[PDB]
């Protein structure tokens, strides 16, 4: 009792995550590629539960490193726990992933787990560290990091699936390509949109001062301008600089640029799940993520 | 190469081992090894996979407890930032279940989750506690010490008798030492980090939790951690008054109680000078 | 203009009166009249005593919860500043006393000071739950509101009855009245956004009022709403989540129900005493809140 | 037993201050006047009671509206137990120690409290006045205000032991030289003494940007500099800036001129109290307290 | 070559995306209807004239603790404070260098006088504000006078050292800066319709005495209200609307508006005594909408 | 009228900083130079005063861009009398200034008044540019921008004494190599320590001075210092460790060497010019900073 009780004031942070939306597309996104790998429900509860815990772990932690306010429309968890409540709470959920992990049997199992894990902590390093150490990244060293970001736990849950699968061809590929997808989809939906308040609030990128893909194009597509790099050094709140920033963004043809390339990522994807057969529910989704833009 | 990624993740912990403390690690390793005698092959990766976790989790506590100060030297948050300091001293953790995957052990991983998760209880209940207002009683304190030390402590010791024939219960010293080490570092917090980091922080540490429940007709210390101040001052009175009603006397008395503890638990062991030795050493401070 | 020093002390009190309230004050008194029947030349003593107190307590209030808005306009001190604010109320509650000299009856002074203690009593454990994050039950905030109110209640009908020939007991309805309102004001000051203070000013200053109370205590496997009222955050969407969640404890529907009863039974209080008419009116006006 | 519990929690803050230094000056004070006043133990117990109630209570105000740190070498009890909590405590105790007016039986002792309570709020509301409007008063000025200040709980003390009194001698005009002589002493001391933490901090009176004596000396000896007032206005903690206001203060003689008003002080209260008979005991307080700025 | 100007010159660039430069031209074409100054000189005077206001905007804004000039924010909120200082007395030598081309041995002599009364108008502003010391009307006027007539009257100025007319326009450029003043002072104070040039109130925010707030301090002065508020520098909504509820019902803003209707009056006639002027006569009347309404 | 109690209110802050040490060096600098220069005492007193002027000025708005608090063991002005205030008042001295320039009577004056005053503002901008966008410089190019900096005070001091002058020799080296050694040597007292700046201002800053640029390329595996410098922090136990950091990788010994090297140089450099036993006795007693005994 007294263990489940300690326990249970524990894992009130994560608990708090599990009111925000998101379990949709996860639960859409491992149906959709097990109409390749055909693995076991048994197993893929836990692997289920794993990457849930993973996940959202991950972004307990990540929203405290960001100094984000708001997170899928509510509240981020250490606004009201506290950061050292939620700091433990998410790292003791990520031994209780391993805890997890360590029930599937497979001696591969937990070599996955961590090559994923520190895979993933690779690239938010290199985020946190380009924007605290005000150096934008290129374009290409941008999409390498989320490829590590992105990749770390789409590979721990694709990767887990695939140890029970008879399917194992390569999947890294399109798990790449969705990655970019989701991240540079995320990074023009916190610029572009207004109220739509579908995540977070106005321009939290800003805020944060990280680089984002529109950020980064106007930096290098206009160096005769400092503008942008002065304004994410502010890590300002205010909304007339973060107004102003976004109409340049716009003029600066950044917005426009980052469709492209989304419009571009999707037509990729859709080659990558025919190559592998097809999948309908995954072609599905790509279709339905893409009406943010254009 | 791409091997400029590592350096850059693993500048925080780079940062953090300069510090003293490896010495008192490396004799308590030494020390267990009278009885443990593990194979030195295993042995090395076992004090590595025990350091990294240590200074991985020193890392994260810092960040915790808003302290400016360790062992003389500046958190590393204070110079890295909190996000990164966040992220690296995660990453140490994991390449450190990476170096366990080398012990070749079914039972490394499992001891490993354990005692992590053994830590990580005892980190949220001082968290908890403090955050949420309610100071503990001496025997909560007590019990929550032994699952925040226990979790390195039964680690490090515990990953050594993964490849010992010495089966015998070391559990009764470990909680000893543990306790005797958390309370020692409580106290010296308080009567010699800068002044009373602890109360700054506004962490529930043995002196105060005495004051606390010696005399209920005082909310003195009580508010005075709420308040998380770092006035000198008002610093210089908790401690007076803690001395004043005898806390810190208590603190000694206790300390002094878990030093005897240990020395007849090491005797019941069959002896090790090397540990007897070293308990000694760190006793001078409550004499 | 010889001591000119009165209308530099006095500053911040005239800057509260521009403020709405004193109608219900007014109507109050009125209500009470019907049995108590008070001479006019001590009533208005009365009147305006207790108007000093009130508002005085009102500048102190705003200052103890960091609050921001009063009745839509900005609290005292956001202007003139705290410690002027400080020292003109006290100089107001002291000025009151000078008042209730005039009354001449020897328990006016006994009655005030009695009065003003108690009142300063129920502030004092409202703030020390507060600033001391212990949660109260919903007894011992009853109880404490009992204080807070029945401070100036009781002092202002209090008054009357040392020159009244009604000597039956008001306290219990006293009492029943003075819950109705500070849970009635607790009810809006977190269901509404406008008219009073801004957006759940309550949950900023981290008190506990009656719908928390409930949520506390309804549901004991979550600390959100203890954690939320330590941070003393302004975030409105951190606040809009609170009330959510509140409303969905069923925390709302509760002060209701107990807003419902307290007017029910504070009918079954005025009827007992003969009836009043003006105070029953009174009550089902404040009423309409509850829908 | 309940109830009894709710006093002893309201009136911690209280408790708190009484182990501060003092109650030795105010018990001599009761003892030398009482040398001509010649009050009953079984009136003056509570007079005295009455006068330290309220006297701490008003410190207690003092403090939060000085944004004072230190008080006779402790914490100010807001910096401990919270302003809000002691607003109320010290109220509370205001009104309790009318409470202990109402056992002194005397029909005029409730007139004598509220017309000594109404004066100090009046020296209190225009030093705050002068101080939160920035606008310096001039000598005259301000002896006028600390009249007031002081003599609202000189004159309650005395005042209320001359109505169980068969004295009647004016006492007033002494009450107002000690009334100066204290709080000029006070205003040499906070900004002349050592960085000896005796009474409050380091110049904690620049910080509170109040116009104390020295201040109030070199604003008018020199009306070409502006360096106090904008010093002031400040409110600064910097001790570099506070050591050079006194460095300015020494240079324009504010010290100096501080030190012979309280000389002159001194010596009208040994002419004072020998126009009223002559009190060995008062002799000796002021001696005592005249040897600082000696 | 290794031109770093760019870099430095980057400021006062972001500036230049403001509107405003129509208003200068237009008083350059409406005062050279009167001095008809050589082509080549008056290119130069507008260019030295423009640098020299646009510098100082970027300076009084740091002084002001601005958020928004024109709709946009303030250049230091973006390129900060030290960047903004040292660039915009960059270019005040920019401006001197420039003045240095008109060949007059007089015009570096009207460039430094006019600079040393502009920056007595703004210390004298500034002196008020930070010593919480509210100065009378007239008082404010002289003070605008001097800040005002710093640029007024180098731009005019400089167009009369090339100019044969030499009737005294001095009169009729206090009165243009004095309505320009107050009628942003107005503004900036009645005009919460728009965010047009600064934001809410900004003024309030400064706690800089503005013509509005001075009338209601002098008009009622059993009341310290307006002072308290200023001291306070305050962001809060609620407060600042409650300052401008006050300054209406006081009749500070109907106050403002009348000082502003006769300014206008006087600038006409003064104009009409100077020969008339269809293109100032135009401006005036532009400028008067606003408190018209 | 007769109101110079404008000028008061404007020349506060700038009468403090007279207070301050440090006329001295530059009474020494003149005689110094005045050596090979022999100026009529009529021109080198304006000469003088201008350069005090424009000297304290650039120091008074530096301050500000270097949110520095103590300037030769003084509180900085503007931590008395205000930011807006000190801005104001040391612009006004800048058009003062040039106000004295117009009385040498030198058709030049102003030219070279001008021109020293843009690269000053050069200098100045590449030094706030550099620290304010995070980009550490180059030691090569930390030495252009210093003689830009410095090289404006001291070429338009020296410059001006030149006009009136028949000594036609060049001592632009000379001027940059004392530029140089006085710049950097402020930089290893900042760190080391002159009596002049708080502990390790400099850090506080974030500024990238001489020592740190060291450390930074020295070892360019870490990211300590340009970290430490963004934290922007007051912290005296992080500002200690910096120290040392910087003495553990040699930047302390490196300043030094770079010192004495320029010290050797300047005495080339003079001895080339006819010899000055004056300056030769400045530099040898401001090198004994970075000597061991
Ligand atoms: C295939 C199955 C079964 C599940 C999918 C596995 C998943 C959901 C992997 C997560 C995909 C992803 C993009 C992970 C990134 C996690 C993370 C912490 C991202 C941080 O991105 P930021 O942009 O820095 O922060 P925000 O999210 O607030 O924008
Ligand atoms: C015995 C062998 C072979 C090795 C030693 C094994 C180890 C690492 C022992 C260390 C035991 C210990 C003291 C663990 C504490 C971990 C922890 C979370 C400390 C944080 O404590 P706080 O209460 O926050 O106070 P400090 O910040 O001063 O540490
Ligand atoms: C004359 C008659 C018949 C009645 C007089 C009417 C009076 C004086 C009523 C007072 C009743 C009341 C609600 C008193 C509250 C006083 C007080 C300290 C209020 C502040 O408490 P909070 O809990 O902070 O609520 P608010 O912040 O909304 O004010
Ligand atoms: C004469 C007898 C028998 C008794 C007198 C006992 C008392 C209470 C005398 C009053 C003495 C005095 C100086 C009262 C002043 C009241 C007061 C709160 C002064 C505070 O003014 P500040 O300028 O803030 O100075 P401090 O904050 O340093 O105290
Ligand atoms: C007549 C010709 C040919 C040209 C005139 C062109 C100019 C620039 C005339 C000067 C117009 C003017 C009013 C200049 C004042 C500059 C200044 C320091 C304004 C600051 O006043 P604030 O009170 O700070 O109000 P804002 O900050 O909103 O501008
Ligand atoms: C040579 C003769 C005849 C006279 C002396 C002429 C002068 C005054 C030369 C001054 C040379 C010098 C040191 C110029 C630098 C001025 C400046 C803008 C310094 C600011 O740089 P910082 O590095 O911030 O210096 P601080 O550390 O003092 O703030
Ligand atoms: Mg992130
Ligand atoms: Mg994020
Ligand atoms: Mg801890
Ligand atoms: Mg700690
Ligand atoms: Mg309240
Ligand atoms: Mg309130
Ligand atoms: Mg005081
Ligand atoms: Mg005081
Ligand atoms: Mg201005
Ligand atoms: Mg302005
Ligand atoms: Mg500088
Ligand atoms: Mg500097």
């Amino acid at each position: 009792k007294t263990q489940e009780t300690v326990q249970r004031i524990l894992l009130e942070p994560y608990k708090y995550l599990l009111q925000l939306p998101g379990k949709q597309v996860r639960t859409k996104l491992s149906q959709a590629f097990n109409h390749w790998l055909k693995v076991p429900e048994d197993k893929l509860q836990i692997i289920i539960e794993v990457t849930e815990m993973l996940h959202n772990a991950s972004l307990l932690i990540d929203d405290i490193e960001d100094n984000s306010k708001l997170r899928r429309g509510f509240p981020v968890a250490h606004s009201i726990y506290g950061i050292p409540s939620v700091i433990n709470s998410a790292n003791y959920v990520y031994f209780l992933g391993l805890e997890k992990v360590l029930t599937l049997d497979h001696q591969d199992a937990v070599k996955l787990f961590t090559r994923q894990l520190l895979e993933l902590h690779q690239g938010q390093g290199l985020d946190i560290y380009w924007r605290d150490n005000y150096t934008c990244p290129t374009e290409e060293e941008y999409k390498a990091m989320v490829l590590q970001k992105t990749g770390g736990l789409f590979g721990l849950a694709v990767g887990l699936m695939q140890l029970f699968s008879d399917y194992k061809e390569d999947l890294k590929p399109l798990l790449n390509t969705l990655g970019l997808f989701f991240q540079i989809r995320d990074d023009y939906a916190n610029l572009h949109s207004k109220e739509y308040s579908e995540n977070k609030s106005f321009c939290e990128d800003l805020t944060e001062g990280k680089f984002s893909f529109p950020t980064i194009h106007a930096i290098w597509s206009r160096p005769e301008s400092t503008q942008v790099q002065n304004i994410l050094c502010q890590r300002t709140e205010n909304i007339d600089i973060k107004k102003y920033c976004v109409h340049y963004l716009e003029d600066v043809g950044s917005f426009e640029y980052t469709r492209n390339t989304l419009k571009e990522l999707e037509a990729k994807a859709y080659k990558q799940i025919d190559a592998r057969g097809g999948n309908p529910e995954l072609v599905a989704l790509v279709k339905h993520l893409s009406k943010m833009f254009k």
